[PDB]
């Protein structure tokens, strides 16, 4: 509360460390469905159904330009990528499986780096 603060957690490396995680996600062999924004002209249904499209390139641009106020808003966009994928793709598809694998990969890196 006013003039009463928990001890200051060192967040000075968070930007660098989120960048490294995002690099590792970018270079994963199953990243290919997630590298670029879904083409809303060429994928019937996507625009209407997926209210907040997100992809790795868009996260990378947001990260590089100071549009994440803290490491949690960064994790929310990463998870959004996989939530969108599960909304649109059957579990038993190449893209559906890719999304599950990537989410697992991300959540381990996240825990090991920050928890």
């Amino acid at each position: 509360s006013m003039s009463v603060k928990k001890p200051k957690r060192d967040d000075s490396k968070d930007l660098a460390l989120c960048s490294m995680i995002l690099t590792e996600m970018e270079t994963h062999e199953d990243a290919w469905p997630f590298l670029l924004p879904v083409n809303l002209k060429l994928v019937p249904g996507y625009k209407k159904v997926i209210k907040k499209p997100m992809d790795f390139s868009t996260i990378r641009e947001k990260l590089s330009s100071g549009q994440y106020p803290n490491l949690e808003t960064f994790a929310l966009d990463v998870r959004l990528v996989f939530d969108n994928c599960e909304t649109f793709n059957e579990d038993d598809s190449d893209i559906g499986r890719a999304g599950h694998n990537m989410r697992k990969y991300f959540e381990k890196k996240w825990t090991d780096t920050f928890k």
